[PDB]
């Protein structure tokens, strides 16, 4: 069947009919697109893919990249759902491809989606990033590639010629420069590619924009519950070399009281056991905390020439069409992880001073005058003790220092610059989620939709769930098309008006239809994005 | 008449017989409480009248202490009903008693009224503080004195024999003393003395609360638009004595390069023409401000043992009744005097710039980064220059850092130690008030009210108005009686409840009826109250 074999700049494939609810999709799963990154390559910038003989064998998902496998809550759907369900390898650089079937007649835009998992864990190979309904479907050539997390992917000795830094985000530039130079035979517009990603991988997508050589390789960007400017999606090369050497220190890089050569320290780390690696990966971080990685991008002055701050804070991204958006809850599930009081078992309503721990651990940069600060911000005076109350702030503490005021803070800055923005809210808590009630609508819980999965039957959403995908879908294609999720010429009722710094623009992405909103947490991001940066600064 | 003419404990006296638009009043103006404090008791406590011969005359007024008076805006009622209706002199301490006519039969409640005006002016015998309504009507004995206000209150040298401070307290307290002995006969139970004062008279009934000797003079107390414990109604002794000796200096005290004799000092401050002093009061600030007063109570270690925030922190205040309130915008009237942008004949709508400058007229003491958490705090990020916006932040500012927070930090400590607190906010407009609509209910406007000048169908306000008005006589006279406001045992529709340090109850004072409310500017007030100090006290 032709429309299983395609030739590649590289050699021939061979992919797979697979069966979606609207019918078939071409997939071309596993598509080497670089040399595998192992021996004296570990920590090494990615290297373009040898061209083969043959015809490489396409039908299968290949090895989720060398990472730590969440433990907790084991056999637990919700956490399981974001580990490995491939083996895990070093051997790992490899991309998919859906198309429908049969290929589009002509060049249909490509959405390159970019997983998240805080720089350390995760893969193309989950099944919440499954792209036959967006192909399917809304007749999307769809894109999702395995970048080095990690260690390996972000383990630097800045100004090292061997550890550079960054090499995950170039592991996914590469699969960008692939996609441009080959996803046409796939039917793909390599004019019309729009990354996506959520958590880190919209981090990411964040990092695309504010690199110039990412620049030609895409043209509009999604950032879901994530961004490349807040506290903990970037390092500076100082830290960056604190925390390298302290893990190589703690697996005997170098062994004795040796030193004083990089080089001599990365070979030696270049012979650990993928595992022993892993293994010491949360040992480096500098404080007690949550939502903080060891290892993630680097501001090298390289992939990114100055800080994401300063970058959004002046790039020109006069003509950038950018969709960006949160979820209700994005603190939520980072509690059980490690703040006193919380669990998915109970409802996890708190003590005071539990509250006021939770608050140290969840900005574990604030010196105390900042926590107070902070304290202050989120306790209710009226009734300073209600645990339920408390509860519900821990997780907003947490997810608006990470998630939204970020997001908040970026989308202004892009509007303010020249970029065209759109906003949104996502608020349904899917019917099927396995978490308690309390955490609503947890950090990650919108990818379902998005994708589309609900429009599989077996998987039972409730038809509102279905349709409500079909929509979510519909925005996501559009934007990617046109830029403007907007019903096309179709005026259809509610419209989505673009985030401005003026009227502050956003929509509330749930069951019940589009409805415009103004300011994201207004005051609370003010909080954290003007006055509690300068009073950190002070202190 | 035998009810215009009365023995007291040093003499007789003869009332004069008011109409009262409901009926006749007996009225007792301008007896002598004590000895005048002219000459070489300039700055010393007051000494109790001496006994006279024959009939005392008194049908009238006496004379205002000697006191700064308005400018600003000459011939503007709104400034001018403030000012002096008598002659300034500092032969002053005499006071008024109000009775109905004819006596009571029994020992009636008394209201001793205590005026206020920054403890740097005011006088009983002002209009709005018309005492005949009251007792007209809710047959109430009241009782209104004159007490030293400005340098001649206050000017303390802080251990000093001749200038020890607080003078114009102790003239309070003398009146009381009085009252006690001798309000009997006026048909005045010295059993129920219910102290009742505004602005700095509130502050001052609050330090007689705070004061072990006040203690036995009273029995219940209402504290009106202000308290003992804010920002402006107490100094510290170093600071006393730094605007005494600053203020002696620019009049001459002492001479030459002289120095290191406090007497001496006082000695040459005796002999200065009254005029001379309140000639450089307004010099002796030490920065440019608002709601800030040269000369007021100081915390010696004798009328005040120790500061009133400590005082109220630890006080036993268990069994004391205290009604307190606050107006709708106390910042208003001071915006004014004193902050570029504003003015009574425009609707001040000011730019951001001016808005960032008032913050630090308002609040004087803030450091810069404590003036920027106050901006954080009042300003609306959604709108960061709108001027209606900045106009109202500022007047919430100053309204809410010298009354508001301060009110509600009274009321709560005292709930907690043991008080029985009731708390309102009054905001009504009168129709005939003179300021501009954006002033709204400016500091002092709820008097007219209590002191029931509506009722006078002259002065010509609304029957509402009238009714209004009547209302909050009753709930004085009652809260006077049984320390209560609130309808006899004749539960009649709206209760008052207590203000609780759980609950959080305070009534709205308005032409509709009672309406109960939890927390007074609740989160605002934790800002001022709780973490606005820390933030001084790091910087």
């Amino acid at each position: 069947d032709p429309q299983l074999l395609v030739r590649v700049r590289g050699g021939q494939l061979r992919g797979i009919r697979l069966k979606a609810p609207g019918g078939p999709v071409s997939a071309f799963l596993g598509i080497p697109f670089a040399e595998p990154p192992v021996g004296s390559r570990r920590f090494m910038p990615p290297e373009p893919k040898r061209p083969w003989s043959g015809v490489l064998d396409a039908t299968t998902f290949q090895n989720v990249c060398y990472q730590y496998v969440d433990t907790l809550y084991p056999g637990f759907e919700g956490t399981e759902m974001w580990n490995p369900n491939r083996e895990l390898s070093e051997d790992c650089l490899y991309l998919n491809v859906w198309t429908p079937y049969p290929r589009p007649a002509s060049p249909t835009p490509v959405l390159i989606w970019i997983y998240g998992g805080g720089f350390y864990s995760g893969a193309a190979s989950l099944d919440v990033y499954d792209g036959r309904f967006l192909a399917q479907v809304e007749g999307a050539v769809l894109v999702s590639m395995n970048y080095r997390v990690g260690t390996f992917g972000f383990l630097a000795l800045p100004g090292s010629r061997e550890a550079p830094g960054n090499v995950g985000l170039l592991d996914q530039r590469l699969a960008l420069q692939w996609v441009q130079e080959n996803i046409a035979a796939f039917g793909g517009d390599p004019m019309s590619v729009t990354l996506f990603g959520e958590s880190a991988g919209a981090a990411s997508v964040g990092m695309h924009i504010l690199s110039l050589p990412s620049r030609s390789l895409f043209h509009r960007a999604v950032l879901q519950s994530g961004t490349p400017n807040g506290p903990w999606a970037t390092v500076s090369a100082g830290e960056a070399r604190r925390r390298a050497t302290l893990l190589a220190r703690l697996v005997g890089c170098p062994p004795g009281g040796a030193g004083g050569n990089d080089t001599e320290l990365i070979a030696c780390l270049r012979t650990r056991p993928a595992q022993d690696l892993v293994d010491h990966e949360w040992h480096v971080l500098p404080q007690e905390s949550i939502f903080r990685f060891s290892f993630v991008p680097v501001v090298d002055g390289d992939f990114l020439s100055d800080t994401p701050e300063a970058l959004i804070n002046t790039g020109d991204f006069q003509d950038l069409q950018v969709l960006v958006g949160v979820v209700k809850d994005e603190g939520s599930y980072f509690l059980v992880y490690g703040v006193p009081g919380f669990s998915k078992d109970n409802e996890s309503l708190i003590s005071r001073a539990q509250f006021l721990a939770g608050v140290r651990i969840g900005v574990p940069q604030a010196s105390d005058l900042a926590a107070e600060a902070v304290v202050l911000h989120y306790t209710d005076w009226l009734h300073p003790e209600d645990p339920t109350h408390l509860r519900d702030a821990m997780s907003a503490v947490v997810g608006d220092h990470n998630v939204v005021c970020p997001v908040a803070q970026l989308a202004g800055r892009l509007a303010a610059q020249g970029a065209r923005v759109y906003a949104y809210i996502f608020e349904h808590r899917a019917s099927t989620l396995t978490w308690p009630l309390w955490m609503g609508v947890p950090h990650g819980y919108e990818i379902e939709f998005i994708f589309g999965l609900p429009l599989d039957p077996s998987l039972n959403y409730t038809t509102e769930e279905r349709i409500f995908a079909q929509r979510l879908m519909k925005y996501w294609t559009n934007f990617a098309r046109t830029g403007d999720p907007n019903d096309p010429r179709d005026s259809k009722s509610p419209q989505w008006p673009p985030y401005t710094t003026a009227a502050q623009q956003y929509v509330s992405l749930n069951l019940k239809p589009l409805e415009v909103r103004r300011g994201l947490r207004a005051q609370t991001c003010a909080f954290w994005n003007r006055f509690l940066p300068k009073l950190l600064s002070a202190t």
